[PDB]
């Protein structure tokens, strides 16, 4: 079996992705949030404390005949941006693209954080991260990739973002017309359960790559490109009228510039994420100064492939016993 989605941006900066899930039957179609850098399936539902609910469409599982109650079980998750979610679990049938899991664990939010509340186009969160770290207890339940791998044609997933326009995801098969080139793979860490993986070095616009080992982790769900302070230093360098800025929190510059671009290394691979990808908008509407899309990753405590390096890419998810992660150009 195959599955393929159309997932778009929430808003005309890319902040985030969205893609339509079909959860229960019949089927209830909720918008979530595809995060690689977990492993919970949670969704808005009929369980959420109403003053919490905001705009999201919600899962309501006594409306879905194949819904069942898995009793005993509930789950509690934070992210790295402080948010935060908890309640009860069903088992439901799952549909992506075309594509069904049945008993997929469908977490359902008794609560939510403030920030999921003003998030309207966001209905919930599809984790694809490793299944270690799923949140339920007492027993953690499978993600909607791991409960797939048996059908799918193949065991892989790729991540197609658009820069400011829809993309693809896909399950269990690569689809040779959407990258340029080969797909180049490197070995991955599942140790702390990400999809974790070493970068070979950099190079900042039409200057030297560096051999340097960036250890970082693919993730979907966070927006932008979190580097090492000095590498991300020799990045705005090369940019006059760039600073760090404590008040908006990164490096801000004119949105008058023209960006360089960013080189990454996998193996002997090079991706190059164009400038304007790193050109994230404008602090607010109608400023000359606008936010940088590579920021440094000292505060978070690990380096993060965030969507500005991603989308440039065509990404596959090789969940084989031994994975690996596969970047080509597009
Ligand atoms: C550690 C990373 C790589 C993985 N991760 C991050 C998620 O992918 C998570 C997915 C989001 C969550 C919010 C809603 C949308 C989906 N991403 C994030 O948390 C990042 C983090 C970040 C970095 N810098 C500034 N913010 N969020 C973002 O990148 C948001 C995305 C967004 C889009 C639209 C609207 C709102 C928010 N974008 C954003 O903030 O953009 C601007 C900076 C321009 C404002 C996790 O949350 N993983 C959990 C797994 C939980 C398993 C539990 N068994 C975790 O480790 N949580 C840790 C937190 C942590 C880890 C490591 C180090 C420190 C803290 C914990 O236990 O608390």
């Amino acid at each position: 079996s195959t599955g393929s989605a159309t997932t778009t941006p929430i808003d005309s900066l890319d902040d985030a992705y969205i893609t339509p899930v079909q959860i229960g039957t019949p089927a209830q179609t909720l918008n979530l949030d595809f995060d690689t850098g977990s492993s919970d399936l949670w969704v808005f539902s009929s369980e959420t404390t109403a003053s919490e609910v905001d705009g999201q469409t919600i899962y309501t599982p006594s409306k879905s005949t194949t819904a069942k109650l898995l009793s005993g079980a509930t789950w509690s998750i934070s992210y790295g941006d402080g948010s935060s979610s908890s309640g009860d679990v069903y088992t439901d049938t799952v549909s992506v693209g075309g594509l069904t899991v049945t008993g997929q664990a469908v977490e359902s939010a008794k609560k939510v954080s403030s920030s999921f509340t003003e998030d309207s186009t966001i209905d919930g969160l599809l984790g694809l991260a490793f299944s270690t770290l799923n949140t339920v207890s007492p027993t953690q339940q499978k993600t909607f990739f791991d409960n797939a791998k048996a059908s799918l044609d193949s065991p892989v997933f790729t991540a197609d973002l658009g820069y400011h326009a829809p993309g693809t995801y896909n399950f269990g098969f690569i689809d040779t017309t959407a990258y340029t080139g080969s797909i180049t793979y490197t070995a991955v860490s599942t140790k702390q359960g990400f999809w974790e993986w070493t970068s070979t070095g950099y190079a900042v616009g039409s200057g030297t790559f560096k051999s340097t080992s960036i250890d970082g982790i693919a993730d979907t769900g966070t927006t932008l490109l979190y580097l090492p302070a000095t590498v991300v230093s020799a990045y705005w360098a090369q940019v006059s009228g760039a600073k760090s800025s404590s008040s908006v929190g990164g490096y801000v510059f004119p949105c008058s510039a023209t960006l360089p671009s960013f080189t990454f290394g996998v193996g002997s691979a090079r991706i190059v994420i164009p400038g304007d990808y790193i050109d994230f908008g404008p602090i607010s509407t109608g400023s000359s100064s606008c936010f940088g899309g590579i920021q440094s990753s000292a505060g978070i405590g690990i380096n993060i492939f965030g969507d500005v390096a991603l989308k440039a890419a065509f990404v596959v998810f090789n969940g084989a016993t031994t994975p690996t992660l596969g970047f080509a150009s597009k």
